[PDB]
């Protein structure tokens, strides 16, 4: 209620569908001209927002200071419209809850909402060799180009789906220093 109302007025307000290389995908737009993918997206020089084709200035891929990948991409973005400021409701430390929504946004998946109930810490996500960091873990049975969806407890977004298997998915943490300070 409370909780769904959140993730709702997020998606109006900060969630678009994004196409690359590699497909759609759910995006979160942050604050100004800066949002966020995940890394395997690929970003070009462009990315098509919605319709229309959208110059990408930087593209940053996300590292722990070991190096390994956070499975995260922050793109600026050549354009006049600005983001409401949403890096308030991004926790400074990574948070759990008991009562998460997957926010995912695509033409297969529009606007569409899932409550996932509990969302863990797990951190080292070491499958092969391709090892990631502060990652979070719930239920939910993963298909394709969820990726990008976004996780929300009431008030937070604490986290980025880029991951899973029949039976969980598998998110990056969102931390406030991963932006510009405010």
């Amino acid at each position: 209620g409370p909780g769904f109302d959140y993730a709702v007025a997020m998606a109006k307000r900060n969630i678009v569908t994004a196409t690359t290389s590699k497909g759609e995908f759910t995006m979160l737009g942050v604050h100004d001209n800066v949002a966020i993918l995940p890394t395997h997206a690929s970003p070009g020089e462009s990315i098509v927002i919605d319709g229309k084709e959208v110059e990408i200035l930087d593209a940053k891929a996300l590292e722990d200071q070991a190096g390994t990948n956070l499975e995260i991409t922050i793109i600026t973005l050549k354009r006049n419209e600005k983001f409401r400021d949403i890096r308030p409701h991004i926790p400074t430390q990574i948070t759990e809850t008991n009562d998460g929504v997957l926010i995912v946004n695509t033409s297969k998946y529009p606007n569409m909402y899932v409550p996932v109930g509990a969302v863990t810490e797990q951190g080292y996500l070491n499958l092969g060799g391709r090892q990631t960091a502060r990652t979070l873990m719930y239920n939910f049975p993963t298909r394709a180009g969820q990726c990008g969806g976004v996780i929300t407890c009431t008030g937070k977004v604490i986290g980025m789906h880029v991951g899973g298997n029949g039976s969980h998915g598998f998110a990056a943490a969102l931390k406030r220093s991963y932006f510009t300070q405010s």
